[PDB]
């Protein structure tokens, strides 16, 4: 099949042909930020395998003007080339009138142009306010996966790694970046100016990166002396302090451990106003949403600070994960993803000690296991094909289970043997691609006998699900049952290493396990047993007999007995089990009398925020005699902890979170004390004029509070347009949401869709928000259901955006008549809408919510009232 114009194309499959060889791109980009466009031209060095009539690359939205083949030796220079467009495989066949020779170089050019993009992607604009109130524009690129092809055509996969060499053409009153350097600049005729920028080394090309703008940046060098610089608007210059102190940081701990120097000259993170991604790892420019990068002392609370120390971890370890060394193709994404998720931990635990992430990672591994314990669920390396495929591949399986897998093989093989894997893994594919398989082989080749490792790891990569390892004690014998745990199969099996403890040692004991079950023995008939120590491992433990109850009463008697990460897991699983049907409810709330004594706030917060959990759910419901009892449970109980929070700053990481945290709950449940403060604190705030000063920590509590007023609620959303901290604004604008008149919130949503006060790209994070609250759960779903066609002019499907507004207005429905509307929404969706991977998520999720209700419903009633007495 074949267009666009009669004709045919010389090619059929989406996926490129391997005959054609890019080796280097000359690329030019003229853009008019007054026009609104841009004017370009490229010139790639091909290589040609076997011999040929037509060159097959991609191109998306370009208007190419002018096709050329010259002949370094063919022919002279040059020849024309006939071009043919086929936008249902975003490919262009280049048709050559001399059919190539095998072994030789070739130099395809064209000239292109379109206008800049309209949203997030590509070549796109975008604006910003300045303190004065002025509005500017910059033009800046974001192309992974498939994007780069809308702004240059070129050989647009993974595996096509090329130099390239950029120049931009600009005004005075702009400066262009790219990923390398700046070599010269030069004055042109009628007063323009053109950047010429280093070539870059070889890389793959949705990560090439050029931007326009007026922005201001701070620089300093690291130890290996590259250059860092912090580039964003003007007026916000002061925020990118912190980012700069960290930049260096890292990347210097980056280069010592993965014993390879970041190759290039200089690195730049610039904080873009208009960004969809949360961040982008352009090689030599990591572009970032400005809440990702800035921070501000005034204003950025504690988890801020580590919120963007993490995402800057993150990017700087894609320099090397991802683009040092890239994956095939992206399929294999969480080659990329899952390392530098995981290395967020070491990167950060290493520079940042005191930030205590050690404790928040394992929030990682859970999160994903809520949707791994799913049937609808995928293994960690999956295919993909079309564009949306590839998108839908970037999940919490590619990340957090990626991730999580990792710690669990770190643990196995000690820090060094790992980290030995990968400084050889990350060298032996430097500037070129690998492979799921590629990877293992490296991890655990790090006499004669030999780390089967891969075996391993293998099924943990291509097999779906998270493992439940059952054990029944029967005095000093251990069955030992694995299962793929579900939320209430046949064919599963993983090589799945065990740790434990007894009630006689702390002392670990490891172990493998490779079969559908064996049995251990015990040096000891003793009291309890504790299976995977701090959670190092990817599966839910369950004990038969007393092995539960023991285990619970140990808790109560002398908690401390059990390691905090050890607790955070046990308390976690109890409840896991209970969804999966293996437990009985009450067991589980048995399990949060403890908390009076728990000091850990790790362990405290996971117990509490089933507890806070529940209350929601019965709150979204009108089931009003237990999500009071729940209020009042959580009020009376935790008294203690809740009165010692004051509305203050001070303290480590885990107090300050300990704080926000207690202190939101209170306000949640309506807290007498609790919402008389945040209301004083806000009226001071307003009757001061911005004057007065909330501690961050509670600066949320506060304008949320201030928001139940309609004089205050005006107040924070008028203060929204003039505030220059994003996180202030992230954090007003959750404010606002939190407001019972529909009206209020259904203006919040249409001032997203509109996109100039509440920018575009916190649509989906708003239109979430809401949902949540009771008072706004319907009208979420009713406005994605009647507006799902503008909203897919916004967005793709599945852009996280869009997967975000599906799940963020549904995944929280509770009832038949729900999954109804909604099983009967996806249905619609069934045409340009269909398919999504998350359409069956979301179901699956829906149901999993009915059942756990009436699973468990009433038992909760009873403890609760059992309680009351
Ligand atoms: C991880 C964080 C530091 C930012 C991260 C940047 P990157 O370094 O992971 C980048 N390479 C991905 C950019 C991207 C995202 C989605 C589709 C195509 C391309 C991220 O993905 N962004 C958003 C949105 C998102 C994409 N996949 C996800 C998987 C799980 C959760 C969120 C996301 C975010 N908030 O992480
Ligand atoms: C983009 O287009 C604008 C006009 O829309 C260009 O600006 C004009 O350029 C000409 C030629 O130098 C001058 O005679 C005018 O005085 C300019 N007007 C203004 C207000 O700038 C601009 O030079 C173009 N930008 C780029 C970099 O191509
Ligand atoms: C394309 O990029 C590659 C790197 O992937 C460049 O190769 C380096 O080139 C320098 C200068 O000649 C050598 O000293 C290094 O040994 C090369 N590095 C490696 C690891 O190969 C190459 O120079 C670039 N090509 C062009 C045309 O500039
Ligand atoms: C090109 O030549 C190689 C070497 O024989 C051959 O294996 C390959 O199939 C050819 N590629 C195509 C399909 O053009
Ligand atoms: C964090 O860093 C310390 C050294 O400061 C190290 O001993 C520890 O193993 C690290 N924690 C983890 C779990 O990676
Ligand atoms: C709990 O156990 C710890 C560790 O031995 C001990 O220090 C403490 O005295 C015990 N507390 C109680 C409540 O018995
Ligand atoms: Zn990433």
């Amino acid at each position: 099949p074949v267009a666009t114009n009669g004709e045919r194309f010389p090619w059929q499959e989406l996926r490129l042909p391997s005959v054609v060889i890019p080796l280097h791109y000359d690329l030019f980009v003229h853009p008019n930020l007054t026009s609104l466009d841009f004017v370009a031209s490229e010139k790639i060095e091909v290589l040609v395998s076997n011999a040929t009539q037509f060159i097959i690359l991609h191109s998306k939205d370009l208007e190419i003007t002018n096709a050329t083949l010259q002949s370094e030796e063919y022919m002279k220079p040059g020849k024309e080339l006939k071009v043919l467009s086929y936008p249902a495989h975003e490919q262009i066949a280049l048709l050559v009138p001399e059919k190539l020779t095998p072994h030789l170089k070739y130099y395809v050019a064209m000239d292109f142009q379109a206008k800049l993009g309209d949203g997030f992607e590509g070549f796109y604009k975008s604006t910003y306010r300045t303190l004065g109130g002025e509005t500017r524009i910059l033009a800046v690129t974001d192309f992974e996966p498939t994007q780069a092809r809308m702004a240059f055509p070129c050989f647009d996969e993974p595996l096509f790694k090329a130099n390239f060499s950029i120049k931009i053409r600009r005004e005075s009153r702009h400066i262009a970046l790219s990923n390398m350097p700046k070599v010269k600049t030069i004055e042109l005729e009628g007063g323009l100016l053109e950047d010429h920028f280093e070539t870059t080394v070889k890389m793959s090309t949705y990560l090439v990166a050029y931007i326009v703008c007026d922005f201001h940046s701070l620089s300093g060098f690291t130890s290996s002396g590259v250059k860092v610089s912090i580039y964003a608007s003007p007026d916000k210059r002061n925020q990118t302090h912190y980012a700069l102190q960290a930049s260096l940081k890292l990347l210097d701990f980056y280069e010592k451990y993965f014993d390879i120097y970041y190759p290039l000259s200089k690195l730049d993170l610039i904080a873009i106003p208009d960004f969809a991604p949360g961040a982008m790892e352009n090689w030599g420019l990591i572009t970032y949403r400005e809440t990702s990068l800035l921070f501000d002392p005034k204003t950025s609370s504690a988890s801020d600070k580590l919120w963007v120390t993490r995402v800057i971890a993150h990017e700087l370890a894609h320099q090397w994960f991802g683009n040092l060394v890239t994956m095939e193709w992206w399929n294999d994404i969480w080659l990329k993803e899952g390392f530098a998720k995981y290395m967020e931990l070491i990167a950060v635990n290493a520079t940042y000690p005191e930030l205590q992430f050690d404790d928040y990672f394992l929030n990682v591994c859970f999160e994903v296991i809520t949707k791994d314990s799913l049937n609808s669920s995928r293994p960690i390396s999956k295919p993909a094909e079309t564009p949306t495929q590839i998108q839908e591949m970037f999940d919490e399986v590619s990340y957090n289970k990626g991730a999580c897998i990792l710690n669990m093989l770190k643990d196995f093989l000690g820090e060094e043997k790992f980290q030995k894997g990968i400084i050889q893994y990350l060298k032996k594919f430097s500037y070129r691609n690998a492979k799921n398989d590629d990877l293992w082989s490296s991890l655990s080749n790090s006499l004669g006998e030999n780390a089967e490792v891969k075996e391993m790891m293998t099924t943990w990569t291509l097999q779906k699900g998270i493992p439940l390892l059952v054990v029944k004690q029967d005095g000093c014998s251990l069955r030992l049952q694995q299962e793929r745990f579900l939320q209430g199969q046949e064919r599963y099996l993983w090589h799945i290493p065990l740790t434990y403890s007894t009630s006689s040692s702390n002392v670990i004991h490891r172990h493998i396990l490779k079969s559908k079950t064996d049995t251990l023995d015990l040096p000891e008939k003793t009291s309890w047993v504790k299976f995977n120590v701090d959670s190092n491992g990817y599966y839910i433990v369950h004990y038969e007999g007393h092995g539960w109850d023991q285990l619970i009463t140990q808790l109560n008697q002398n908690h401390t007995l059990l390691r905090p990460k050890d607790r955070v897991g046990l308390i976690h699983d109890v409840f896991q089990l209970v969804g999966a049907g293996r437990l009985t409810l009450d067991k589980a709330l048995d399990m949060t009398y403890y908390l009076q004594h728990e000091t850990s706030s790790p362990a405290l917060l996971e117990g509490l925020s089933y507890l806070e959990s529940f209350y929601h759910m019965m709150d979204r419901r009108n089931i009003s005699d237990i999500s009071e009892n729940l209020k009042r449970y959580l009020l009376q109980y935790f008294k203690p902890v809740i009165d010692r929070q004051s509305w203050s700053d001070k303290g480590s990481v885990w107090d300050r979170m300990l704080r926000s945290a207690l202190l939101k709950l209170a306000c949640d449940l309506n807290h007498a004390p609790c919402i008389q403060k945040a209301a004083e604190l806000f009226s001071q705030w307003m009757e001061s004029s911005g004057k007065l000063n909330i501690p961050t920590d509670v600066l949320k509590i506060v304008y949320s509070v201030g928001a139940q007023t309609t004089a205050g609620w005006n107040y924070l959303l008028e203060q929204y347009e003039l505030s220059m901290s994003s996180a202030e604004q992230n954090k007003i604008l959750y404010a606002l949401s939190t407001s019972k008149h529909q009206e209020k919130l259904l203006k919040l949503i249409e001032l997203g869709m509109e996109g100039k006060v509440i920018k575009t790209q916190n649509l989906a994070a708003l239109l979430h928000a809401i949902a949540r609250r009771p008072k706004g759960q319907q009208l979420a779903w009713d406005f994605v259901r009647e507006n799902w066609t503008h909203l897919l002019k916004k967005f793709d499907l599945g852009s996280y955006d869009i997967r975000m507004i599906i799940s963020g207005t549904t995944a929280h429905f509770s009832s038949k008549d729900k999954l109804q509307e909604v099983k009967l929404f996806f249905e619609s969706l069934e045409a340009q809408g269909s398919h999504l991977d998350i359409f069956q998520t979301v179901l699956e999720t829906i149901t999993k919510n009915i059942k756990w209700l009436e699973k468990n419903l009433p038992t909760l009633r009873t403890w609760l009232m059992v309680n009351t007495r």
